[PDB]
């Protein structure tokens, strides 16, 4: 199970939906201190979630994408005082060219962080969602797919951080 | 204008709409004997085509997809028995690993065809409206938008076949 400690990410990539709801089986932080071996994309789309990064606290609600690179430390969960946390989410190895648009402002650290505009939420939402679909296909075509889904998410926030 | 003889297709991804009506002024034959230099896909969305090749014909209908690849024979204009041949297109250089997803069966020579099943048809015909969209952006990203939204489509129907 991807949702819980004990599952290995490597090189494959990996996809799916954190529905962590308080006193439940998923609610417990996220905690991989010396980071991962490649990125995740983080969506939230319930609740609100506390990113902590060495002392420092960040606290994400429903429509903000956070960026995890390699080594990165993870460690976030529900929020104290929230019921829920949704988050989606998809770990992946970049293809080449990517880089220019893995460049995200960060909160702190190396944690990167891309709000659309209340507009673009929805498209964001969905394109999302698209990615969780095909990640978790079995068809010879599902990985490619995810990963293509992918790269329009990132060309699409570089589109959306120069629209004006 | 790219819906018209003469313009330079080399490098850059082109992308459009080429709205044939009988009588206007773009009802002409693209006639591109010694092909060109990259790839052309090309979707129906109005009409009736006719793609010629050495003296063969092909009617091509609205959610027909053809693949035209480097070199090969461009030769097709509406369809006498038509009124209009609107159809979406986008000319490209392709990225090195898309080749194994780009031999399609043929009509004839080595011109590719595709249509999607009932199921299928408006996902891909909104897929190509899409490319056309991003390929006629503004911006430093609108063709690898395109690029990209084109590698979907590949994807798309390696998965459905
Ligand atoms: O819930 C987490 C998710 O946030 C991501 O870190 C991948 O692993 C899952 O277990
Ligand atoms: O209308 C044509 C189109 O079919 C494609 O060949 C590109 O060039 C345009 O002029």
């Amino acid at each position: 199970d991807p949702l819980l400690p004990g599952y290995s990410f490597n090189a494959h990539l990996v996809a799916g939906l954190t529905p962590i709801e308080a006193n439940g089986y998923l609610d417990f932080f996220i905690d991989r201190p010396l980071g991962m071996k490649g990125y995740i994309l983080n969506l939230t789309i319930r609740g609100q979630g506390v990113v902590k990064n060495q002392g420092r606290e960040f606290v994400c609600r429903p429509g903000d994408i956070l960026l995890f690179p390699p080594g990165e430390i993870h460690h976030y969960g529900r929020h104290p005082e929230a019921r829920e946390w949704y988050h989606q989410w998809v770990y992946f190895r970049p293809r080449a060219y990517w880089h220019e648009w893995l460049n995200w402002p960060s909160i702190f650290a190396n944690t990167g962080f891309f709000r659309p505009d209340e507009a673009h939420q929805p498209h964001f939402s969905d394109l999302f969602g698209q990615i969780i679909n095909a990640g978790q296909g079995e068809g010879r075509y599902s990985e490619l797919l995810a990963i293509n889904l992918l790269e329009q998410l990132l060309l699409r926030r570089m589109e959306a951080i120069n629209e004006s």
